[PDB]
């Protein structure tokens, strides 16, 4: 696993799909470090099992947790950590309407060192019990010697990227973190950092966020190949947001324009969306309760039916987990016959304006909502011109480890896109039961 992307573990599938899987107690255990303090940005919390993830001798070293909740939410998560002495909170600001904090990232303070672990779980049971998620693990990161000058930093700027990304919420907690980063060698880092802070950008900001940070990253170190016209672009996600009333009002026209950027010079290119149909819902390991982590709303879908032609089924043979529904986020780039792939990101950022932005003041400022934060992989951060797509996730090694099933296969006809808030009646899920919200 030489680009250290993995899955989570999944209750129930045969022990060959979870050899090469991360549970988070293996990703707390004393064999990845001897902790000495932790941060985990997230957005839902279950305190007490947290804690309980921790092995028993870490259990009383600090954490902090990093989270965007307000008001009597902000109350119940208070309360919630109380009867830990060892936790603090960190309330990220959200100061644009209906944003909220997604990132989902653990610091994680060693006496050996440093690592960073960028994953797409909520810190609750259900999220690491039946779901595809995924999570990236960096190497450990060795101290920088008391009294050397050096810059810890990485081909790909990930370390300076991470400190702006933690220096945007403008707290004093995540000050220590970023004094903790700076006293720290990053340099091995081979992936770039792509994250949404809430904000306007204008000028130069405007690349620093969202998918035109992407589209940065994309014109300055990839490549264009002939034929690029032809090679799809993927997406891959657990929510879809209001997009508009047809596909040029976002979809197409700028969120689609900087996920097809190939190089610096300069449309028909192939858009497959992957999202769970009621079916795949029904039949999955959790049955209908896997939906209640998927909430695309009545509300919002009937206002773009358009939308749901790109709609492509969850299938995932190629790791087992066909039935363990996505709460992973991807978004990539394969050939015409999805033998390889130019790029692939992982990432909390749903399809959404508010995770990704949308262009305001006459294409001049860029707007976000929310925090997000995935990890792009670029063939060229790795000596070559691009990864060959894996034939099975969990069996040469410069070849990428897609989860999930090449080509995305259409929806039917009598498929629709799971939509948590109107009831499924007509037939029972795997555990004898309908759904009625
Ligand atoms: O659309 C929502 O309300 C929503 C809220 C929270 C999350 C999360 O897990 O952090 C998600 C998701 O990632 O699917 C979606």
């Amino acid at each position: 696993n030489p680009f250290q992307f993995y899955l989570t573990r999944v209750s129930g599938v045969k022990p060959k799909y979870n050899s090469g899987a991360l549970h988070i107690k293996d990703i707390l255990s004393p064999l990845f470090g001897t902790l000495v303090s932790s941060a985990q940005f997230n957005y839902c919390f279950d305190v007490d099992w947290l804690v309980k993830q921790y092995p028993p001798e870490f259990r009383k070293k600090p954490i902090l947790l990093v989270h965007g909740d307000k008001r009597e939410a902000k109350a119940h998560l208070h309360a919630q950590a109380k009867p830990y002495e060892n936790i603090s909170l960190c309330q990220a600001k959200l100061d644009i309407a209906f944003g909220t904090h997604h990132t989902k990232m653990m610091l994680l303070l060693y006496e050996e060192g440093l690592r960073v672990v960028i994953h797409t779980s909520n810190l609750i049971h259900a999220d690491w019990h039946q779901k595809t998620q995924g999570i990236w693990l960096s190497p450990l990161y060795p101290r920088i010697a008391d009294g050397t000058h050096k810059s810890g930093e990485s081909p790909t700027h990930f370390k300076a990227d991470l400190i702006s990304y933690l220096m945007a919420y403008n707290a004093p907690s995540l000050k220590e973190w970023i004094d903790v980063i700076h006293k720290h060698d990053l340099s091995e880092t081979n992936v770039y950092l792509i994250g949404s802070t809430p904000g306007r950008f204008q000028g130069s900001q405007k690349d620093n966020w969202g998918h035109f940070r992407l589209k940065k990253l994309l014109k300055d170190h990839a490549s264009s190949m002939p034929n690029a016209e032809s090679w799809p672009v993927v997406g891959q996600f657990s929510s879809v947001g209001s997009l508009g009333a047809d596909e040029s009002k976002w979809l197409c026209s700028e969120f689609k324009e900087s996920m097809l950027t190939l190089g610096k010079e300069s449309s028909s290119v192939p858009l497959y969306l992957i999202y769970p149909s009621v079916e795949n819902v029904r039949t999955s390991l959790e049955g209908y309760p896997a939906g209640g982590s998927l909430p695309y709303s009545i509300q919002t879908a009937e206002k773009q039916n358009w939308l749901h032609s790109y709609f492509h089924k969850w299938s995932a043979e190629t790791s087992g987990r066909s039935n363990a529904m996505p709460h992973i986020k991807t978004y990539m780039r394969p050939s015409p016959d999805f033998s390889k792939i130019a790029w692939f990101l992982v990432t909390s950022a749903n399809l959404s304006k508010a995770a990704w932005g949308a262009l305001e003041k006459n294409g001049t400022q860029l707007m976000i909502r929310s925090y997000e934060l995935g990890v792009l992989f670029l063939p060229s951060a790795f000596g070559l011109d691009s990864f060959k797509v894996k034939q099975k996730f969990f069996a040469p090694m410069a070849t990428f480890p897609v989860p999930y099933d090449l080509p995305p296969e259409l929806y039917g006809s009598k498929d629709r896109p799971w939509i948590w808030n109107i009831p499924y009646v007509k037939a029972p899920d795997t555990h004898g039961n309908m759904w009625v919200p």
